[PDB]
């Protein structure tokens, strides 16, 4: 039965767990439509994450710096969604947000031409414009590993095997048939990710080790 306190001092008493989106809807339709994520007791969370106990809550929107970062991060997921359609055998490594954009390191047997990059961006726009919901599932380390093993995503499996504690609960983000793993937050729906562009590509050794495979780094940027 969490008591949720908003920035303006208002307090809402609930007798069940509620998500930032649930509370936003209670405040008004406009705020719910603008909601991208939330900050609960100082921590950024997805709009769908349940708040079990008393908490200070604030709603993150595209007007927030945090919202812009989340939009950029979801555009990295969008790149994965699109590239896995164009070249299904592609393996996804790491795709973080960077100052003014994002990038995604990938393993594909096709040395990307500028035409390939343009085709990838075109598919990204088509997918984002479908305005599909992003579905999040908090899972065990073991379920996360099985999910990526079943997809043949060896780099994601490697991150779980050597970089994520077994007691950690990875966040899985489902973008239609595509799935990625992240601390997030991510956008609740791709309608927030219509403004982006892919830029250049470069090379980067997996884990920065020249004994490992040279991956292709695809850079992009996004804005509200």
């Amino acid at each position: 039965m969490p008591v949720i306190t908003l920035p303006d001092g208002s307090q809402r008493h609930y007798d069940h767990a509620v998500s930032p989106m649930d509370v936003a809807l209670d405040i008004g339709p406009g705020l719910a439509k603008a909601c991208i994520a939330g900050r609960v007791n100082g921590e950024l969370v997805d709009a769908c994450d349940l708040i079990e106990n008393d908490a200070q809550l604030s709603i993150i929107t595209a007007k927030d710096e945090e919202g812009l970062e989340i939009i950029r991060h979801s555009c990295a997921h969008l790149l994965g969604h699109a590239i896995k359609q164009l070249w299904p055998h592609t393996k996804m490594a790491i795709g973080p947000v960077i100052d003014n954009g994002f990038y995604y390191d990938v393993d594909l047997d096709r040395t990307l031409t500028q035409e390939d990059v343009e085709a990838l961006e075109k598919r990204m726009h088509e997918l984002a414009e479908k305005n599909y919901d992003v579905i999040k599932k908090k899972v065990s380390w073991h379920e996360a590993r099985e999910t990526f093993a079943n997809r043949g995503e060896s780099y994601k499996v490697s991150i779980l095997d050597e970089n994520i504690a077994h007691d950690d609960k990875p966040g899985l983000y489902f973008h239609e048939e595509y799935v990625d793993m992240c601390r997030g937050p991510h956008v609740p729906n791709m309608r927030f990710c219509h403004h982006f562009k892919l830029m250049k590509t470069a090379g980067a050794y997996w884990r920065g080790d020249s004994n490992n495979k040279m991956l292709q780094r695809i850079y992009g940027t996004a804005w509200a």
